[PDB]
């Protein structure tokens, strides 16, 4: 039960005179039918969104949204739906973004209170899993060969390395540190560059990333190109560091 | 940049292009020029490529990281997204992979950055970027409000001459890291909701600070619209406080 004060609500009433609102029903119907046609933006505090949020939502708090929106959503025509606890703070957000030139903004009347008053589905932050990414990764792992960090490190340390090692992380990740002697070939660029770099498609190639996941996807892709001896390092450089294996910076 | 793409890569690209929708760089340019862009415009190139310039209205999600990031960054599987790369080839692989994950409202920009520049269309450098509308709002607020320096606030606190209530209007995570000793956390998000209960006397002197002086200026302007007549924003924020080697507090 909120006890909103008169001066706050005067600001809210003024904002609501200028911005478009929709119902929680509109959001729920678009969610259920997979027809949501804008960004759905939770403007509540970090401590509020930790207790659950509306499906398909992203977080940009009212406190930071003006300072962040032009970098995060440069397109002034982008359709955006805002909600907060009760439909009042989100009206102020939509009106400020309208003032900045984002006119395709909608505030969700009633907000989180109305959403839960109708019993609509919610999600916890702890519940989030990148399910489709992990499905793609498991799809790749079924098709490829993998090798542990211990097996690779033991080969390197024993001067029995039997393949080329590529770090398929981003520039910034590789630059901070990498497995010593690894060659940087980002997953973004690997299919473009591999045939010029490694024309022998039977050459043994080890790929690693942060976790074993991006490298598995990259290895599947190289197999589609006819590379027959690609190996992904299970657990990636995270598992490598967990085993206290060493890393190097250029 | 003249590219020499290998046959194996282009077979993958041909397979991807057979399953995804493409548009032209003209379509992107026409939507940009008329402010009618109707989806996210996503540059899938490497960090080192985007650092040399990019297409207006674009955001960056490299092909290397996009599958690992998309469900957190764009949870809505119906979100319309346009992808571009150097030449329309990597971006087709990206669009096809996101389609495989259930993001069907995806389009690859045929010809990519190379066709964009071949037609002489406008580009942005990363160093050109300025949050112009945010800075306009801040200057808008500063015109109307009172400000004082970090040194004025510091001297007042250390003289036991503190004449106002001090609010940190940053986010939860920022306040919990460290704050000016004794300041009450009242986020800019919640300040209008809570201020009348915490400060019923609208002539009570109130100091607001944030990281830079920018959010507190916006918050101070909003408090004035509610009839608070003695709000003061700390120019330069807690960054200028630290710049003067003034100490901070946890808990
Ligand atoms: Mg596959
Ligand atoms: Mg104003
Ligand atoms: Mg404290």
């Amino acid at each position: 039960i909120m006890q909103h004060s008169s001066g706050f609500l005067k600001l809210v009433d003024d904002a609501k005179s200028r911005i478009q609102e929709c119902s929680v029903d509109d959001i729920q119907k678009m969610n259920e039918t997979q027809t949501l046609d804008g960004l759905l933006i939770d403007t509540r505090e970090e401590s509020e969104v930790a207790n659950g949020y509306i499906p398909n939502a992203i977080h940009l708090s009212k406190g930071i949204i003006e300072s962040a929106i032009e970098s995060a959503v440069p397109n002034k025509n982008q359709k955006m739906y805002f909600y907060c606890g009760g439909g009042f703070r989100s009206a102020l957000v939509a009106d400020k973004l309208r003032e900045m030139g984002y006119k395709n903004v909608i505030s969700v009347d009633g907000g989180w209170r109305a959403w839960n008053a109708k019993g609509y589905p919610t999600v916890s932050p702890n519940q989030f899993r990148p399910n489709e990414f992990l499905k793609l990764v498991n799809n790749a792992k079924t098709q490829i060969k993998e090798c542990s960090t211990t097996e690779l490190y033991n080969k390197i340390n024993s001067q029995e390395l039997d393949g080329i090692v590529f770090d398929v992380r981003e520039d910034s990740e590789f630059n901070r540190f990498h497995i010593q002697g690894a060659t940087h070939l980002s997953k973004g660029q690997i299919e473009v560059k591999i045939e010029n770099l490694v024309p022998n498609k039977q050459q043994k190639i080890y790929l690693y990333c942060g976790s074993g996941f991006r490298s598995a996807l990259a290895a599947e892709s190289l197999q589609h190109m006819g590379y027959t001896n690609v190996v992904s390092i299970a657990g990636g450089i995270k598992d490598w560091l967990a085993n206290n294996y060493p890393v190097s910076q250029n």
